[PDB]
């Protein structure tokens, strides 16, 4: 149900992208993003917290992406390096969180 | 930092387990317990909130399981399908969680 997608799905290097999302909860704490296939703080790019609205970086952060407040993650000046899968979290205060993966390819 | 062992590192099969969990970080809002080595919400044993105790059984759940305020996991009358690998989701409210894999072997 919870999906997400790139736009564009094929990006030149040195250009831009946005990691879309679709289908979010009617209800949710947050969100966390991680670079690759799965959940794993080690490859955390960012958490996110919508009641006061407090972004802060993982390891995996870069310094060229830019979440936004409905889940979006815009990355700039995108490198090979980015290319490739990325997985977000949804966290519930109930803790039965949702997950999604998605992907672009860089040229 | 955060870490799981199980007690008994071997349990009979039709016994108990109890996964220990140490070091919990502070400025935390809840536990997910997955079954296997990675976080993943298909196959959730339980998401529980602390503040209010209550604990929402995932795909994963049998039924025999027992989880505490320190976030500790009892799993009772013990079946082969039990066996091995558990991973634990620290939720903190900056989103920047943390993740633990203990595992157990029955016999
Ligand atoms: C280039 C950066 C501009 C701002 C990026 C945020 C774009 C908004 O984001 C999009 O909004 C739509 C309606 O709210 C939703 O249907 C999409 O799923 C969502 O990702
Ligand atoms: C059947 C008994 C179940 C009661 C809950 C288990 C007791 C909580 O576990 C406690 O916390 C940590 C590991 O869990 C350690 O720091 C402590 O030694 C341990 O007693």
């Amino acid at each position: 149900q919870l999906t997400t997608e790139s736009m564009p799905f094929n990006v030149a290097e040195g250009k831009e992208v946005l990691l879309l999302v679709h289908n979010l909860p009617q209800q949710l704490f947050g969100y966390s993003w991680y670079k690759g296939e799965r959940v794993d703080g080690n490859r955390q790019i960012v958490g996110y917290a919508i009641g006061t609205q407090q972004a802060t970086p993982g390891p995996a952060n870069s310094g060229r992406e830019t979440i936004y407040p409905n889940a979006s993650l815009l990355i700039q000046n995108v490198t090979q390096n980015d290319t490739g899968f990325y997985t977000l979290q949804v966290a519930k205060s109930d803790l039965v969180n949702e997950e999604a993966t998605g992907q672009f390819h860089v040229y």
